[PDB]
């Protein structure tokens, strides 16, 4: 049976890298058939959507507002899921996805203030029951994020953010996982050898668990 892998962390979290791992366990335990997707992103619709969320000054000097910015990542997202993701699960075919729905929870709740209760609001009207299998949030600290963030290159409008503003997201995000058991954490302050091990090993439990 098809699954949805997501994996999440704030920026500089190493998903590249992790996706890399879990692609490998993935393949040694004989799952081969997969596509991969990521957010903000991945239709047309979706990427439009992107640059208008990510782009410094996307629409000259107005501010796009809290709540427009949390629908502008929710049309994108339904928009992929529903085009992209469902149809490749139910082909048979698994999907890794570069962030998902927790992003939101995180950035939108924590970083943004938006309320809890109501991003859930959303996310049951917009998504309802539609959840990825597994999660895998890669939590690393504001300032190791933000410093290989700052190296890569030229910061997008949300990257721009506080220190305060990724501590309240990071917080968030741990503050979910916590809630749910299909949201593992994973220590990604630590060197790459042991990160590297902490996802493999926690996908093949995972996946002999099914």
């Amino acid at each position: 049976r098809s699954k949805y892998i997501v994996i999440e962390g704030l920026e500089g979290a190493g998903k590249t890298t992790a996706r890399n791992v879990v692609v490998e366990t993935l393949e040694q335990l004989g799952i081969r058939d997969m596509v991969f997707t990521r957010e903000p992103g991945g239709t047309q619709l979706a990427e439009k959507l992107r640059s208008l969320l990510l782009d410094i000054k996307s629409v000259g000097d107005e501010v796009i507002t809290d709540k427009a910015e949390v629908l502008m990542f929710y049309a994108a997202r339904v928009q992929l899921v529903e085009t992209v993701i469902k149809p490749a699960l139910a082909n048979g075919t698994w999907v890794i996805g570069d962030r998902h729905d927790l992003s939101t929870q995180a950035y939108q709740g924590g970083g943004r203030g938006i309320d809890q209760h109501m991003l859930a609001t959303l996310r049951d009207a917009v998504l309802g029951d539609f959840r990825p299998d597994l999660t895998l949030y890669l939590d690393v600290t504001p300032e190791v994020g933000l410093k290989r963030a700052r190296a890569r290159g030229e910061l997008d409008r949300i990257e721009q953010e506080s220190f305060d503003f990724f501590n309240r997201t990071r917080a968030r995000y741990l503050e979910l996982a916590a809630q749910d058991k299909s949201i593992h954490t994973i220590d990604a302050t630590q060197p790459l050898e042991a990160v590297m091990d902490a996802i493999r090993t926690t996908v093949t439990h995972w996946v002999k668990e099914l």
